[PDB]
């Protein structure tokens, strides 16, 4: 509803 939306942008960074 929040982090679960931010850990998601996060966790990439570079793909």
């Amino acid at each position: 509803g929040l982090f679960d939306k931010l850990k998601s942008l996060v966790s990439d960074d570079k793909k």
